[PDB]
């Protein structure tokens, strides 16, 4: 709500991400009718957050402590946050990275991520699940891309992983700018991803995994088709975009959820506002619901602002007040209000 990159959008962004994580986590690894029954419960801090929020908080606290990106600080905050509470539902592979980073002999904090999965790097969505803070801290598209990539590379060295983090950060960046058509929003994202996926390293990373050339671009083109298609079913969405833990099977899906739900949906009750129905729709897709909902929620919260964050939902979430203070701090320190 209000001006581009306003305090309301900053607070709404991080609150939306927390709601998606906490509420989404109920359904991780799902039918439209019975989701609507579950949010009835939310009509305090009983919903625990997961690794999505834990790593987002460490990322933001690194940015605030150094008033800049500092790979050693952030890498060590990721590792110490894991050491402090390892039971948040971290990916099975990424824990190896944290353990390597906990060794004081580790002098290049990017190298543990590069050894993952036979030296090809992770393409999991962990780099994207946490990246919204980057777009709160950085105004420029150039800086958003630069530090979404770097923050992700601390754990996700595959371009399939960090290009999902960039896409998700670009989406939040665009949402923080305010009102747009769904087609203009999508078109801008398509342009950026077409540019990034023209890079030789990206092409090789994708051909090695047997995927199409420009996987994110192809999925963003499918979003545009889906947005023009009649009677789109959840199975159709899952089949074309995915609902899994790969970044390329969850980040475009999160974006689709946001774009679709910019308009009312007769199949979800009018009493839910735009942020609420975006989260409800995301969870109804099943699969990796907490990360898809957390990412859709970050985009929607930045676009719709704090006035659409419902207190009853927010106050069910573990850490919601700290999440809010961190949002306000980013706005003070980086948006320099
Ligand atoms: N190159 C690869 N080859 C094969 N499998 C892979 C590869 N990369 C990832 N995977 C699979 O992807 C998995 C995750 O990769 P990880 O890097 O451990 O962690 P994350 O931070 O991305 O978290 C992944 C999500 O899952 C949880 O719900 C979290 O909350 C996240 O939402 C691996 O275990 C592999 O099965
Ligand atoms: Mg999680």
């Amino acid at each position: 709500a209000g001006a581009a990159r306003s305090l309301s959008r900053f607070r709404g962004c991080l609150a939306g991400a927390l709601l998606g994580d906490c509420v989404g986590s109920f359904y991780e690894a799902v039918d439209l009718t019975s989701v609507l029954r579950h949010v009835q419960s939310l009509e305090t801090e009983a919903l625990y957050y997961t690794d999505d929020t834990a790593m987002a908080r460490a990322l933001v606290q690194s940015l605030l402590a150094k008033e800049a990106f500092d790979e050693v600080d952030m890498a060590h905050r990721f590792a110490q946050e894991y050491k402090k509470d390892p039971d948040r539902g971290y990916g099975a592979g990424v824990v190896t990275v944290f353990k390597k980073l906990l060794n004081p002999k580790c002098r290049d904090v990017f190298e543990p991520a590069r050894a993952q999965f036979n030296g090809k790097g992770s393409y999991g969505n962990g780099g994207a699940m946490r990246v919204a803070g980057i777009s709160l801290a950085y105004s420029s598209v150039q800086d958003v891309q630069k530090f979404a990539r770097l923050s992700a590379q601390l754990t996700h060295a595959s371009s399939l992983g960090y290009n999902g983090a960039i896409l998700q950060a670009l989406a939040v960046h665009l949402a923080l700018q305010g009102e747009s058509s769904s087609e203009h929003f999508l078109k801008q994202l398509l342009g950026h991803m077409e540019d990034l996926e023209g890079d030789a390293q990206s092409v090789l990373d994708a051909r090695e995994l047997g995927m199409e050339e420009r996987p994110y671009s192809s999925r963003l083109k499918k979003i545009g088709e889906l947005l023009d298609q009649a009677s789109v079913t959840r199975e159709e969405v899952v089949s074309e975009l995915g609902n899994g833990i790969a970044a390329f099977e969850s980040v475009p899906t999160a974006i689709y959820c946001f774009l679709r739900c910019m308009e009312p949906d007769p199949e979800i009750p009018s009493a839910f506002n735009s942020l609420q129905r975006t989260l409800i729709y995301s969870i109804s897709l099943g699969g990796a619901t907490d990360t898809i909902a957390t990412m859709a929620g970050a985009i929607a919260g930045a676009y719709y602002g704090m006035d659409q964050v419902p207190e009853s939902w927010q106050q069910s979430c573990e850490g919601y007040e700290e999440t809010d203070i961190l949002a306000q701090s980013l706005h003070r320190v980086f948006q320099k209000s």
